[PDB]
């Protein structure tokens, strides 16, 4: 309970814990409705605006004013932003030309830069476009600054999930936030982005930044704001703490705007009305840089302007009904609108059938605007399925386009797949520790953490980010990053077996002293040295004319298998007499190999190669790409898309690309966790053997940036794009599988793209660790999404 008949003299926006049954003075307050009766008169004050007037310069200060225009405000730290401008002959810090800020000037007692985050709501990447014709003090922020064209959100693009992921540098699945809306079946609850349990502790996991700096003693301004608060009192709030005693002065700050978002879904994307919400934010930014400029603090504060999200045409006319699809659509819950949750309407209901319910949403409709998932099925890159909050049947939705349960005040919308262009978002950095004028790759917002704790100092609790991709964006504060330690080194075996020792089941129409050694094998397909493996297990190194792998005697397969492929290079047929052709490798034991008998027990099961016969380099080299050890268990609806991607994709690839490397490997997901999985957590093998299946397939596909230069001998940065591939027994995913290859699995392809970050996550290996380039530059690389937009 709170007795409300406290007083909130000298305590407004105290930075104050207080709670129950105490009367409370601080931004949340209201949300609590915890505020002291006098909170609204004392600390709410309104009168006269937000700007001085000349007529108000040099007054008898009125503490019933909004702000202040007396001669005594700097030193209180109260005067309106722009007091100066207007009484003093000051100019707005907009029209001052931008100057190199190359080391922090701050304050005596100030002892690091503070910092403030500017969020802005669904404020979409290309809205930046429109210059400092509509927006020129974010104009300023962004060519003095540092700038990434745009910033990628994470899935499910909405508020929640991506507000507590800029927080936390967790994905949703890890933070517990997986949407504005959703049900615990544990606590058997319901969370709503309005309502009471929002504010109940037990729905955030990970730890917020402001937690991270409050536990490593760096006092942070409260970073919500009840939402009857103006922007104008948010301003000079933050600017009036930047003017404490320095025993009791924040370091880390944080802004909040619900615009451009409201307008965007009133008015859509492109709105000719979306121009004046974009004015009224950039004033708001004008105000706290004129503030900043008052206090001295302009060349001091490190400046974070970022957005949560982009927006997305999106209206009425534009819905796909579930009950055109389905019988009774009243027995299921659905969370809806850009994307779908599925559960049954009462909980744990025993005849809700979800097999059936996504058979009748599979490829139903030839313009079909969403496709049906089960959680694990959804592109590995969406990291979203490990949470027991995220319903088992998922709809991906098609952008511009909405899905209800059955049968305009909107334009516009947001939540669709992350990698959609419409639902980037902004970043631009500002301050010493930022570089001046630079403009950086678009990143992921999940590494935004990392870097905010680099600037306050911070040692950053355990996050999806991956610390030191963003070293580029700074000037100072970098984060020196160190190279994980193999913990399992490769054996190199030779010649130990006898083709006799062999019992396999195995068959091919194969000089007997003519029938691998190092040689220049490593240095042709193994560009940037070998992958380090960072679990403990037993692997080979195995060479060939054409590829390298390292076989695992555990798994029975390669972890990865290398090569490369020259721009000029052959595509070959696999001859006739070859077709069903597997040779024992005598390197390997029998008790460590394959065998084809499990193969030919297994109607359901077919086989694959990780290096593709069709590449060989010669007739005689074409025999190592049919070794058992190059053998891995493929289903036949997959087999349709690796084959096309090994025979027709890969020598595409090196067509445009000047030649390319290829890692290729197996992946083991079982559980959903984007984590390699232990041999315990293997669920299917090859019928009556112990050959392990995987669930996905990765090919990682580096070349030269220099495109002019071959990939085989690039002297400086590097390309790559890679995917992570499910392992289905059919192709019910792709609505268009029934025609040839060319017209369905690029496009499958590019909807499982993925970081090369990803794939370490899933695999336990290490890459690119022998290069011309830095670790930092590397780490960059691992983490850049192709996106095919
Ligand atoms: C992205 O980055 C994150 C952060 O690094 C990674 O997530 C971590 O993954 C590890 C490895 O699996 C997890 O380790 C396990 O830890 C548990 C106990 O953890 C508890 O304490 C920690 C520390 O305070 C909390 O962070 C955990 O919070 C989780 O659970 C609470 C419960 O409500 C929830 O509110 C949070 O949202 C969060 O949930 C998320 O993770 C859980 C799984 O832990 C998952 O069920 C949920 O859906 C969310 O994803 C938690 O309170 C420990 O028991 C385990 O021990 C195991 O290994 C040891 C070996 O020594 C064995 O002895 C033991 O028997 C177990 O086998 C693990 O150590 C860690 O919890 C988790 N951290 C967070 C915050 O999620 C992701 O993996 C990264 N993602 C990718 C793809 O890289
Ligand atoms: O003062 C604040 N008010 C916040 N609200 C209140 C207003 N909300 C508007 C809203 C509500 C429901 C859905 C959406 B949507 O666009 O998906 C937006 C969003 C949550 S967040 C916030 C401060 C905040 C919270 C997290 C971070 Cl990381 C940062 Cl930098 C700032
Ligand atoms: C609720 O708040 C008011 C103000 O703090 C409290 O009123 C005071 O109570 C003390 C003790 O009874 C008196 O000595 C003061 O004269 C009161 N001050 C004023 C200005 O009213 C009241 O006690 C609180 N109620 C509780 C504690 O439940
Ligand atoms: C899947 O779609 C079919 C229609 O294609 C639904 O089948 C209908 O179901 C009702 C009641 O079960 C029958 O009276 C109709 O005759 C059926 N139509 C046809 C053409 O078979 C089926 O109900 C749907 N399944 C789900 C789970 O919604
Ligand atoms: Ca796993
Ligand atoms: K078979
Ligand atoms: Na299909
Ligand atoms: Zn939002
Ligand atoms: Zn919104």
């Amino acid at each position: 309970w709170t007795n409300t008949s406290g007083s909130c003299k000298g305590r407004c926006f105290e930075l104050q814990e207080v709670g129950p049954p105490d009367c409370r003075c601080d931004n949340l307050c209201k949300s609590y409705s915890s505020c002291c009766h006098d909170f609204d008169e004392l600390c709410l004050k309104t009168a006269r605006g937000w700007e001085c007037t000349k007529d108000r310069c040099g007054e008898v200060r009125n503490e019933e004013n909004a702000c202040h225009c007396s001669e005594d405000c700097l030193s209180r730290g109260d005067c309106c932003t722009n007091y100066q401008v207007v009484c003093k002959g000051e100019s707005h810090w907009v029209d001052d030309d931008c100057e190199e800020i190359r080391v922090p000037e701050c304050p005596a007692g100030f002892v690091r830069p503070p910092l403030i985050i500017f969020s802005v709501d669904g404020f979409r990447a290309s809205y930046m476009k429109k210059g400092s014709k509509v927006m020129p003090n974010i104009e300023k922020l962004r060519s003095c600054g540092t700038h990434a064209p745009y910033m990628r959100p994470v899935y499910p693009t909405k508020t929640f999930p991506n507000l507590y992921t800029l927080a936390t540098g967790l994905y949703p699945e890890s933070h517990g936030i997986v949407g504005n809306s959703m049900y615990d079946p544990v606590f058997d609850a319901t969370f709503h982005l309005r309502g009471r349990e929002k504010f109940n502790h037990r729905w955030w996991g990970g730890q917020p930044l402001w937690i991270t700096a409050t536990k490593q003693g760096v006092r942070a301004g409260t970073f919500f704001w009840s939402v009857s608060i103006p922007h104008e009192r948010r301003i000079l709030t933050i600017l009036q703490w930047l003017s404490l005693p320095d025993n009791e002065r924040p370091s880390v700050y944080a802004f909040y705007s619900e615009q451009p978002d409201f307008s965007g879904h009133k008015y859509g994307p492109f709105g000719p009305e979306m121009t004046n919400p974009l004015r009224e934010i950039d004033k708001t930014v004008g105000q706290l840089m004129d503030g900043l400029k008052q206090l001295k603090l302009h060349r001091c504060v490190n400046v974070i302007f970022v957005g949560d999200h982009g927006m997305e045409d999106v209206t009425c006319d534009r819905t796909e009904f579930l009950s055109n699809y389905l019988t009774n659509v009243d027995d299921i819950t659905l969370v809806p609108g850009t994307l779908g949750r599925i559960r049954p309407k009462i909980p744990n209901n025993l005849k809700y059938d979800p097999k059936a319910i996504i058979a009748n949403l599979t490829c139903k409709k030839p313009d079909q605007h969403f496709k049906p998932y089960m959680k694990q099925h959804l592109p590995k890159r969406l990291h979203y399925a490990n949470n027991r909050r995220i319903e088992d049947l998922h709809l991906l939705v098609e952008r511009r386009w909405h899905v209800a349960r059955k049968p305009c005040f909107f334009q516009g919308d947001h939540g669709f797949d992350n990698k959609v262009n419409s639902m980037q978002t902004v970043f631009v950095g500002y301050g010493p520790t930022f570089k001046y004028r630079t403009k950086v790759p678009p990143f992921e917002n999940i590494e935004l953490y990392n870097v905010m704790c680099d600037l306050l100092g911070l040692k950053p609790a355990p996050n999806n980010g991956t610390h030191g991709s963003l070293n580029h964006l700074l000037r100072t504060n970098t984060f020196r990053p160190t190279l994980p330690e193999e913990v399992s080194r490769p054996n190199y075996p030779g010649i130990m077996y006898l083709q006799s020792d062999f019992d396999l089941g195995c068959t091919c129409d194969d000089l007997e002293e003519l029938n691998h050694t190092k040689g220049s094998t490593e240095e042709r397909h193994l560009l940037y040295g070998r992958p380090a493996v960072l679990y403990r297990t037993s692997y080979d190194i195995l060479y060939h004319t054409d590829f390298e792998s390292g076989y695992s005697e555990i798994f029975l397969m390669p972890l990865w298998t290398s090569y490369t492929i020259s721009k000029q290079a052959e595509v070959s047929s696999i001859p006739e007499h070859l077709t069903n052709c597997v040779r024992p490798d005598v390197r390997v034991s029998p008790g460590f190999s394959q065998n084809c008998l499990a193969y030919k027990n297994d109607k359901q099961m077919s086989y694959g190669f990780l290096f593709p016969p069709y590449l060989s380099s010669s007739p005689e080299a074409k025999y190592d790409a049919f070794l058992v050890t190059n053998m891995v268990p493929m289903y036949p609806a997959f087999k349709r898309v690796w084959t096309y991607f090994q025979r027709v994709l890969v020598k595409k690839y090196a067509s445009e690309r000047n030649g390319v490397n290829v890692i290729s490997g197996p992946i083991f997901d079982y559980n959903y966790n984007g984590l390699r999985d232990i041999e315990d957590e293997i669920k299917q093998y090859v019928e009556g053997s112990s050959i392990p299946v995987p669930t996905h397939y990765y090919s990682i596909i580096t070349s030269c940036l220099d495109f002019t230069q071959p990939a085989d001998k690039c002297d400086g940065p590097l390309s790559v794009s890679s995917f992570i591939l499910p392992h289905r027994p059919d192709n019910d995913e792709s609505c268009n599988s029934s025609e040839d290859e060319s017209k369905w699995v690029e496009e499958l392809m590019k909807m499982h793209t993925a970081r090369v970050r990803d794939i370490e996550h899933l695999t336990g290996l290490d890459f690119y660790r022998k290069t011309s380039r830095s670790y930092s530059e590397i780490l960059t690389l691992k983490t850049y999404l192709h996106t095919y937009e």
